[PDB]
């Protein structure tokens, strides 16, 4: 059973593992696959199966779930779609807040402040609304870009908030003074915005224009520019864990592994890489793709471990949670889908 040579790690034209060539599960062995009515699991022959997963809850909305977050203590998951925004308790997947302020206007993106008292989300009307949860009311509402807001992000200090939009720039906020403290401008539009952990030091965005760019957060100057690239639209990324390195998806089937070089590229998806995330202490690293699943990576080695196949369309937005809100012994993720449900998945090894 084919295994990803340590030597072409970062090669971005390897094959797709045999296994993962037909996603059919009415053809491979008991052993090799777990399904049940919701969902089913494909796991890699070459390896020694570890890893369980099971879906903890479904999430109904009545249109496509475009993003999906957890709050910094992993206790809420806030989801955003057409016109309204939720919050749900994580442990008992409970509806806790739906917020709501020509017609259809979905929230592209959505993001906890680091205390988790507010929620910040990013509409089709260019508007970046901040709401309190408690008081389920809009506090601040900050204006100037010129088109869709598709990604936000707030610095670990909670007083600054980063987003990326199809006006091609990132544009930092002073949620002290509700003003745009700095804009950074690119060729093409901004597809995912991300805050280096910790300090705050680094913002990463992806763009349509196959790169990813990592500029200095308080002089606005670009450190750094990856475009073994890409070779369509950047559309997710992320910083691992311990702030070193970036993680970035595209529209060319694969998902790579940057140290601030490509040092992996991630092959195995069928079709366009929606989004990333890392597990904790980056052991992991999860993609959501048009295919309709979701891949579990070893990070290290490049090869994927399994796909779950847990909705009826394209899973576009993946998240990792903190903490362990559903015990020490499960870690959790969550998936939001075209097919509009939303799905808290918790995992273990076995």
């Amino acid at each position: 059973h084919y295994l990803v040579p340590y030597n072409q790690r970062a090669n971005h034209s390897k094959p797709i593992p045999p296994f993962l060539l037909d996603l059919d599960s009415q053809s491979v062995p008991d052993a090799l696959k777990k399904q049940t009515n919701d969902y089913y699991i494909l796991y890699n022959p070459a390896l020694p199966r570890e890893i369980d997963v099971e879906l903890h809850k479904s999430l109904d909305h009545t249109s496509v779930v475009c993003c999906v977050k957890f709050s910094n203590d992993g206790e809420y998951l806030a989801t955003g779609c057409n016109k309204t925004t939720q919050v749900y308790r994580v442990s008992d997947g409970s509806l806790v807040a739906r917020l709501s302020d020509s017609s259809d206007l979905y929230i592209r993106s959505v993001c906890f402040s680091p205390d988790g008292k507010f929620l910040a989300t990013g509409a089709e009307d260019r508007l970046i609304r901040i709401w309190d949860i408690e008081n389920r009311k809009i506090v601040m509402i900050l204006q100037g870009h010129e088109q869709d807001i598709y990604s936000l992000d707030y610095f670990p200090s909670g007083d600054k908030l980063v987003s990326g939009s199809g006006d091609r720039t990132v544009r930092i906020w002073d949620l002290r003074t509700g003003q745009c403290s700095l804009t950074l401008s690119i060729e093409d539009g901004v597809t995912t915005v991300a805050v280096s952990p910790g300090d705050g030091k680094y913002i990463a965005a992806g763009s349509l224009d196959r790169a990813v760019r990592v500029w200095d957060s308080e002089t606005g100057f670009l450190v750094e520019r990856l475009d073994t690239g890409h070779k369509d639209s950047v559309y997710s990324v992320v910083f691992t864990r311990d702030g070193q390195s970036v993680v970035s998806g595209s529209l060319d089937r694969s998902v790579k592994l940057w140290n601030l070089t490509c040092e992996v590229t991630y092959i195995g998806h069928k079709d366009f890489v929606l989004s990333v995330a890392t597990t904790q202490n980056d052991e992991y690293i999860l993609s959501g793709s048009k295919d309709r699943g979701v891949l579990f990576w070893d990070k290290k080695s490049g090869n994927p471990l399994l796909m779950l196949q847990g909705h009826r369309n394209s899973v576009i937005s993946v998240a990792v949670a903190n903490g362990s809100s559903l015990g020490p012994e499960y870690n959790v993720f969550a998936t939001g889908s075209g097919d509009c449900k939303a799905r808290i998945w918790k995992y273990k090894k076995i």
